[PDB]
């Protein structure tokens, strides 16, 4: 049980329920919502609100009085406050609407007076004149003050204050100078945070919520002898027959109205078999500005829950300003009927704008798929509509996949369909794929490339299609160096012997290649020679060569009769969480771009890299490939469809250098291998804008990235460290909760000395870094020096910002 | 002679004039404006538009058809185009309003078709569907195409195209595929730039300009038997007597209406002695939606310019939809009467909100002062109202100063009043002024400070109160170093001998001081020992010391019986245009902050520095004192009242280092001493938001600063150089045009090899720097090596970014 409500005898949206059954569409063009879904949308910051109050007698908090809502974030908290109130500074029109608190300067500490609905020099006498404070009605409390404030303990019982609204009329009641007498009994420490001003007005009549939602009318049942309007608020699942109206009237479900004569602003009451069958309400000279139920004609009555007739009642109803509360399952049946054809008309919307239900939230993915009979082969069909937003096309195909996996049947084929659609989604699409006869080298030379290695301070999986979806992200990361060499360095050379040898080190015997076979493209054997395969995907076709005539390929290209032999080197395993695979591939491509020709750009290097990273079939951790190639920023992932990829600009480091020296940084612990990653990129691509609060948390990762760059763009190194630890929290506790408790033992000690950290990139193995004050940092090096030392060793490794990172072709 | 106009028989704001006499208030709350003042506001980008067309037969361009206006900047030009059209992409409501051009992809090159007022699948058949283009009607032309396009040469004469509007109906006419036949005769090269979408709608009725201006009603003549409204458009200088109305009607001047019965949307015609005297128009059953003049009663006639009556005409006027153009000095008298009491009611507004006329533009400063009898002793009085915006207070005091200087009388006292008010304006105001007994040193030590030297790449005199005014600026500058030492370095020491010796080098014998006398504070003898005087202005008072008891000051403070002896060093004269004075002072204060105590911050160092820079009485070139102390950015001057001063955040340099090496920078020529500056800071502080297009150009200096930081925040070094040369243009050709032609000979050669430059800071002496491609740069060093070498030598000096810049107190 929670907030039951007040009397609130103004709004016609008060069918005899609580506050959960007046369904209203979303701002992103879906009709599956009300306060109840919006109450959930506010409950998520409200269940976020809990921190360090009590054990099980803490709270599960009573909801508000619903000044409307969903502007920016609460907290609105310090963990030693009983109560934190809300402040709002707007034009004094909303002062004249509802009550404003005001006190001494400074006001948001401890209230001294107020004025409910202020007008002129009275409002000026709210000294100081501009210390306004408008609450909206969700407060914390201590473990004590329940027994005084709301439900005051008397000798009879713990009776409420006789104000039925506890919150608003207590703040009206106790908000004056009796607070300076009264709140000193129950732990006087109180702070107040005010609020911004987005979507804050009230729920007076239906036009309030209409103006909030800007527009109306979605099911849409259009029977006949009706009247076309727009402004009128019809929600879902109301069969609208045979009645002529003017707008402002709202009609839910368990309501099949036929042949009436109605005007503006209509409550229409449910819970009953209401037709023009047995209620006998046909010749209905219905007045204006009143609330059904029963009022066939007359002037300005008051009849509540369904009083019964046949026809006789049509006479004494011009007796105005009288009160007859017409009352002393079928509403749940209204809800059940309303939720019956919801997925049906969602399929209709998946026909209508064909993503208006699908790629708007798809939020009820599993319950949409299973319940009730939603056949997502229609989603496969409209996925293959012609071609769409392949976003939306693949979204529908993945809805089909989500059904076929989720119901029972062909999850592997559902995954295959989603995989191929995912590829096809990224198959778009680039210049050219070309034909170019590379030449340069020339013979005697050796081309050696090299590259530093990113980490990502913040701006985490705002990369990785599905992004937001499209669009964009932003990461701002860095691009730094392990002590020397950068590492990740690639050598590539001509030879004599027309078989393209891929040659690796730390693993590599060789890869003798000329077949292609396809080309290259191999997720076939994951000898990371796989990555140079794709490095031959320059295009890697052309006229007019052939399979034997790699002879022609080389031996007109290079011409330099190589069968080129290309020899990489990574220093670190791919269990880094440093994107080393991606960076490595990119670096090879830069070497090719030098190597025999084709003349490209850093950016389009990374473009074509990402392009082949598609067919590399790893989830495109893509932040890195701009990161570790370039220098210490990234920033701005922006467009992400389909997939467009700028993202650039810069930042000073400079507090990673000129160095801080308030440490003067951060540095390394593996003791932990990776798992490696086989669930992580799943949770990424499960899903797109399908699910869930993922998408939510993703969005403020982006926000926190802009937080990051502004922070260190000012140089708040101490706050840089805060935001680092925040990002850690923002992924550890968030997606993805995989960080394996040995990591947490390395966190455990220390956590202390001084400040935060993160795992870069992947998480679940690899290695951290962390910032401290200053040489206590070196004593932390002494700490990890002391213990916690498996043979994955436990080092200072630095990191070492040092960067440009490219190639030589020397000499 | 210019744009006379079209027929345009819709808008009631068409009293028989051109387009200059329907006065409308400004967005910044003054009523002294119309298109004519707004035509000037558009004329300034229009006279900006001229570049490289012709000699004296170039143009002085015909004005537009007035889709309304004053969104963002034109150009909208390449200097080889005949005609550049305007593009606009909005909702197709304004497509249904007025004509849209559309062509192939890409559209903004050479037009192929159009559709005037498009509707549905017709508008979709503007292939490609979203290639819209809405012109607003000011084009260039070649030196040729006058004789074809507008006023086509025939055998009779050079007759116009029979379209009376040349522009709009020619673009309707020639904008189709007949352009692909026709515009190939007259230098076919044409490009098009589209536009943004701020304030673009039309002038259909009065509500259009009302919605544009959002609000109405300023003179305000309120006679009796009238009706209170708001929405009605009454401009200035209309005595409104004895008539009852509904809104939407507009009334100018030479109009003293009494006792009529009028409704909405009224043209009211001038040029005549119109009272209820001799026109005899009293019993006036005036209809709705028609245009005075003459219509006493009736239904929907058409009577133009003043047809004459007595009473008899009141009968055959229900003869609707008839045309009787009532026509086949006193309007200039209306303008003269309207401009008579304008300064009177400006004084009333200078009483009303007391800056609503004053510190809103004060734009007509000299003509406001002189014409006609505006006595600005009222501006002195309301300057001393109590205390105000001392912005507005000092603005009014300076309006008084502007009058007293400008009329004749007491310019020096007017300057004195403005000077004292300027001080008093900056006298506000800081913590504390304190009392602190500094202690630290200790004895044996020597405290040595040091500092690098700013230049300002862009973001020029957006510093320097008056800023915008208040608020703010932004400069982003750098903070760099001459080869070594930083210079500007200060030594300060205890001694034995209780007389505070200021000791300088390159000039300094000594300054033996203990008197104070005041304290310190000396614009008295400009031995730059003056600057250390203010450096003793710590506060520089306290309890409970006295004049002899600097004995107490020192000899309890330090205690260390010094009479402290403080010894600076500048390397460069104050004729640098590098703010060296200000930086120097600040550095001393940092040394004091170390020196004997008081424990401050960089920022509040600079705060208190600026505070004393007030009493230093130089115009506060203030950018520098944050600049050259800190490192290579500044950025964000923001608040500038009263005067608030954050301003911080950062940027990478990084293309001033890791160096470019596409030169890998810029460096020095004096051959020129300064004048020095005695007119420059005048033109700054002449004026505040008084005058002129200064304020305009100032604003886009700020814009160009954000341009700057974004540019090099991405690393567009080539465009960095563009924006440098732009800033040069933006001050040389702009405020202030003082750069003395020897400088321009050093510009002359080179200008060339490759790119631009500026004088930092002051200008009019000192030394530049300039960027080139790369080693052609060194050949420029060879160029200045070759010639142009006075004994103010002609060097490479670098610059040398190298920076933190503070102090030692070693050991």
């Amino acid at each position: 049980l929670l907030h039951a409500g007040g009397q609130s005898r103004r709004l016609p949206g008060y069918a005899p329920s609580g506050k959960i059954l007046t369904p209203v569409p979303v701002f992103r063009w879906e009709r599956g919502q009300h306060l109840g879904q919006n109450l959930l949308s506010l409950q998520l910051p409200l269940y976020e609100k809990i921190m360090s109050l009590a054990p099980d007698k803490l709270h599960t908090l009573i909801a508000s009085g619903d000044v409307y809502i969903r502007s920016e974030k609460p907290l609105q908290s310090i963990p030693e406050a009983d109560v934190v109130c809300y402040g709002l500074w707007v034009d004094p029109s909303l002062a004249t609407h509802h009550g404003v608190f005001a006190s001494d300067r400074k006001h948001p500490e401890q209230l001294d007076f107020m004025l409910q609905k202020p007008s002129l020099a009275e409002l000026e006498s709210l000294s100081k004149t501009h210390l306004f404070l408008m609450d909206i009605g969700i407060w914390l409390l201590s473990d004590r003050a329940v027994e005084i404030l709301m439900k005051r303990s008397h000798k009879e019982s713990s009776e409420e204050l006789k104000y039925y609204d506890l919150y608003s009329d207590f703040g009206l009641a106790l908000g004056t100078h009796p607070r300076i007498e009264d709140e000193e009994v129950n732990t006087l420490s109180v702070a107040i945070l005010p609020l911004p001003g987005g979507e804050f007005y009230h729920y007076g009549t239906s036009k309030e919520l209409i103006s909030s939602t800007l527009s109306v009318q979605n099911k849409v049942y259009d029977q006949r002898r009706i009247m076309h309007r727009k402004v009128k608020p019809n929600p879902a699942m109301f069969v609208q027959n045979a009645v002529v109206r003017i707008p402002l009237c709202a009609e839910n479900a368990d309501l099949w109205i036929e042949n009436s004569h109605i005007g503006p602003k209509w409550k229409i009451a449910s819970r009953h078999i209401i037709t023009g069958v047995p209620e006998n309400d046909w010749s209905l000279a219905v007045p204006a500005g009143v609330c059904v139920d029963v009022v066939p004609m007359g002037d300005k009555g008051f009849v509540a829950r369904p009083y019964g007739l046949d026809d006789v009642f049509k006479g004494d109803l011009r007796d105005s300003k009288t009160t007859l509360t017409g009352i002393p399952s079928a509403g749940a049946n209204l809800k059940r009927l309303y939720a019956q054809r919801e997925e049906f008309r969602k399929g209709n919307w998946k026909a209508l704008a064909v993503n208006h239900e699908k790629s708007v939230f798809y939020q009820l993915d599993l319950a949409d798929a299973a319940e009730d009979f939603v056949r997502l082969g229609l989603d496969m069909p409209e996925l293959l509509p012609e071609d769409a937003l392949q976003m939306s096309r693949i979204h529908n195909r993945m809805l089909r996949a989500r059904i076929l996996k989720l119901d029972g049947k062909d999850y592997r084929p559902e995954e295959q369909a989603a995989f191929d659609l995912l590829r096809d989604g990224l198959l778009d699409g680039i210049s050219n794929r070309k034909s170019t006869p590379k030449l340069d080298v020339y013979s005697d030379q050796i081309v050696w490339g090299r590259s530093p290695v990113r980490i990502d301070m913040a701006g985490g999986w705002t990369d990785t299609p599905p992004y937001s979806l499209y669009s964009g992200g932003n990461v701002v990361n860095l691009a730094i160096e392990l002590n020397g060499q950068p590492p990740l360095q690639v050598y590539v050379k001509p030879c004599k012997d027309f078989h393209i040898v891929l040659r690796s080190i730390d693993m590599g015997a060789m890869e003798i290649v000329s077949t292609f076979d396809e080309l290259q493209d191999y997720k076939k054997i994951g000898s990371p020679f796989s990555i140079p395969k794709a490095a031959l995907s320059l295009a890697g076709f052309a006229p007019a060569f052939s399979a034997v005539s790699y002879a022609s390929l080389e031996e007109q290209l290079k011409d330099f009769g190589a069968g080129i032999e290309v020899t990489l080197l990574a220093a670190i395993p791919a269990g880094s969480g440093l994107g080393t695979s991606s960076i490595l591939a990119s670096t090879v491509l830069g070497a090719i771009n030098d190597f025999c020709g084709l003349a490209w750009d850093k950016n389009e290097i990374c473009q074509r890299t990402l392009v082949l990273e598609q067919l590399l079939t790893t989830g495109g951790g893509w932040q890195d490939q701009y990161g570790g190639v370039l220098q210490g920023v990234k920033l701005l992932q922006t467009e992400a469809g389909f997939a467009q990829s700028p993202l650039v600009r810069w930042l000073p480091d400079h507090l990673f250098t000129h160095p801080e020296y308030k440490d003067c940084h951060l540095l390394y612990y593996t003791g932990i291998t990776r798992t490696a990653k086989g669930i992580l990129a799943e949770i990424v691509s499960s899903m797109f804008l399908n699910s869930s609060l993922h998408l939510n948390l993703l969005s403020e990762m982006k926000a926190h990235a802009l937080d990051m760059n502004e922070a260190i763009q000012r140089g708040s190194f101490v706050e840089f460290g805060r935001l680092v630890g925040k990002t850690w929290e923002q992924n550890k506790a968030l997606d993805s909760g995989t960080n394996p408790p040995a990591v947490e033992a390395i966190i455990d000690l220390i956590k202390d000395y001084t400040l935060g950290y993160k795992l870069p990139g992947a998480g679940g193995g690899g290695y951290l870094y962390m910032v401290a004050k200053d040489p206590q940092a070196a004593v932390r090096i002494r700490k990890i020096l002391t213990e916690n030392a498996p043979n994955p060793r436990a080092r200072f490794v630095e990191m070492t910002l040092s960067d440009k990172g490219f190639q030589v072709s020397r000499s």
